[PDB]
């Protein structure tokens, strides 16, 4: 089997990606946030505190014929942006782009924090990190993809992240049409439950690269791109007037600036990231200071290759025994 959707920017700025998912029967289609960097599915539904539901589409199990309560299971997640949920767990059917799952455990909110309510774009998350993460207690549960791979065509998926458009998640295949050249495989380090891989270096603008060997996570969940201080002040340095603002969190730039692009290393391969995808725009409505798109991760304790890195390259999450992370231009 394969399945295909389509996942589209929230906000004008690519801020997160939401991407349709049918669960229950019949099927109540909710606008999931699909994140490498995490390992549960959990939804806004009947059973959220009302008062933390803010123009989200719920999901409600008493209308899924196939929902069905997972007796004394309970879930609880806390995001590297100070973000969190909880509550307690269904099984139903999960339905990705014409992909289906049966079994799959939906998570089902009864409390989330100010950040989901006030997105009334984001009806909850779709984790597609190892399942070695996932909350779900007594009884951890698996990630759709876990739950999909022996049924797929070949056990991987892609992101095709657009710039300020639309892209897609792919499930079962690899679409050849969708990416230039070649795709380069890099090694993954599955110990901490992520997508964990090792880049080769960073180029500024037209600058010489650099061979460094960067350890970070493919996390569609993650807006930004998140790099040591160093490269991140190297890459800054080339910005007349930019600064790292404490008040603002990170660095800032003269919105009349034009930026320069990023280049990452995949192996001996080179992914560039334009100078516009650094653009996150007026810090405040009406600022001539914007905000970065490259920051540092040294207040985190990883590096994280978000939206900013992964919407530059078509990337494959190969889920087979051994998994690794290909990379391609576009």
């Amino acid at each position: 089997s394969t399945g295909s959707a389509t996942t589209t920017p929230i906000d004008s700025l690519d801020d997160a990606y939401i991407t349709p998912v049918q669960i229950g029967t019949p099927a109540q289609t909710l606008n999931l946030d699909f994140d490498t960097g995490s390992s549960d599915l959990w939804v806004f539904s009947s059973e959220t505190t009302a008062s933390e539901v803010d123009g989200q589409t719920i999901y409600t199990p008493s209308k899924s014929t196939t929902a069905k309560l997972l007796s004394g299971a309970t879930w609880s997640i806390s995001y590297g942006d100070g973000s969190s949920s909880s509550g307690d767990v269904y099984t139903d059917t999960v339905s990705v782009g014409g992909l289906t799952v049966t079994g799959q455990a939906v998570e089902s909110a009864k409390k989330v924090s100010s950040s989901f309510t006030e997105d009334s774009t984001i009806d909850g998350l779709l984790g597609l990190a190892f399942s070695t993460l996932n909350t779900v207690s007594p009884t951890q549960q698996k990630t759709f993809f876990d739950n999909a791979k022996a049924s797929l065509d070949s056990p991987v998926f892609t992101a095709d992240l657009g710039y300020h458009a639309p892209g897609t998640y792919n499930f079962g295949f690899i679409d050849t049409t969708a990416y230039t050249g070649s795709i380069t495989y890099t090694a993954v380090s599955t110990k901490q439950g992520f997508w964990e891989w090792t880049s080769t270096g960073y180029a500024v603008g037209s600058g010489t690269f650099k061979s460094t060997s960067i350890d970070g996570i493919a996390d569609t969940g993650t807006t930004l791109l998140y790099l040591p201080a160093t490269v991140v002040s190297a890459y800054w340095a080339q910005v007349s007037g930019a600064k790292s603002s404490s008040s603002v969190g990170g660095y800032v730039f003269p919105c009349s600036a034009t930026l320069p692009s990023f280049t990452f290393g995949v192996g001996s391969a080179r992914i560039v990231i334009p100078g516009d995808y650094i653009d996150f725009g007026p810090i405040s409505t009406g600022s001539s200071s914007c905000f970065g798109g490259i920051q540092s991760s040294a207040g985190i304790g990883i590096n994280i290759f978000g939206d900013v890195a992964l919407k530059a390259a078509f990337v494959v999450f190969n889920g087979a025994t051994t998994p690794t992370l290909g990379f391609a231009s576009k």
